[PDB]
């Protein structure tokens, strides 16, 4: 926005300008006959854009399809804003699990928990440009801190395309991360909701159980 109000008595023009784009604007003299002479330079200014993740409000771990509300405090620039990296650029999040949704307080993230997150960190990331992370990315430490209770099941999905056979309940191997037939016990079953960073193998449910999230 630019606003221009003519004030006779005062010989002044009110200038309301938006701090947007870096730019240093050159102004020239107006009075009648319009003589060749400049006055100087006016500077337009880049915006404060901060994006901050806020805690899931209940102390409760929604390891289901509903997941949980990890709110965002953002200056209104970008929606559906979770990312990681792809050979040289950045690779966009699974669309099921990373639902930044609704005309709630600010930006509301309803994120489906997954053990994947033991061998992987995501960033809350600038969407709007044809390039990711210009108006920053928020390293989402908050989500990585996944807990393993022995009363609500734990869902695990292919954390990346490498060999995670070492998925273990006190040592014993289970539904290993990428292997020709995994050891599916009587408390495990595969999660139709393909909440996996990768295509090859989708999410499964491990039971009420503590599992060592390890690679080879």
């Amino acid at each position: 926005a630019a606003a221009l109000q003519y004030i006779l008595a005062n010989q002044e023009f009110l200038l309301q300008f938006t701090p947007t784009l870096p730019g240093i604007f050159d102004v020239f003299l107006t009075t009648l006959g319009q003589p060749p002479v400049p006055r100087g330079s006016f500077t337009i200014t880049p915006p404060p854009t901060t994006v901050a993740l806020n805690m899931p409000p209940p102390r409760q771990l929604d390891f289901t399809d509903v997941g949980n509300d990890a709110r965002i405090t953002c200056d209104p620039y970008y929606q559906l804003a979770v990312c990681i990296f792809k050979d040289g650029q950045y690779v966009r999040v699974n669309p099921e699990k990373a639902s930044v949704v609704t005309n709630a307080p600010n930006r509301d993230l309803h994120f489906v928990l997954d053990l994947a997150d033991n061998h992987v960190l995501l960033y809350l990331c600038d969407v709007t440009p044809s390039g990711l992370g210009d108006r920053i990315a928020f390293p989402i430490v908050d989500i990585y801190r996944i807990a393993f209770p022995r009363n609500t099941p734990v869902r695990a999905s292919l954390p990346y395309t490498g060999g995670g056979a070492h998925l273990t309940s006190g040592g014993n191997p289970f539904m290993s991360l990428t292997t020709p037939p995994a050891v599916l016990p009587a408390g495990v079953a595969l999660a139709a909701l393909s909440t996996s960073v990768a295509t090859q193998y989708p999410t499964y449910t491990l039971p009420a159980g503590v599992y060592e999230y390890v690679i080879e």
